[PDB]
């Protein structure tokens, strides 16, 4: 019980935010990043 409930993202931060974020190819270094940006890279090119 430090943070998140235990693991406090200390010991194990990864299992949801590091080898997670890019298991196969494309998950979250390229496919959140691309589906996040896709927004935020329309309000930077509409305006």
């Amino acid at each position: 019980g430090s943070d998140k409930t235990l693991p406090d993202q200390g010991d194990n931060d990864n299992w949801w935010t590091g080898w997670r974020q890019w298991i196969p190819a494309g998950i979250g270094v390229t496919g959140v990043v691309i589906a996040v940006i896709a927004l935020f890279a329309i309000a930077k090119f509409v305006f």
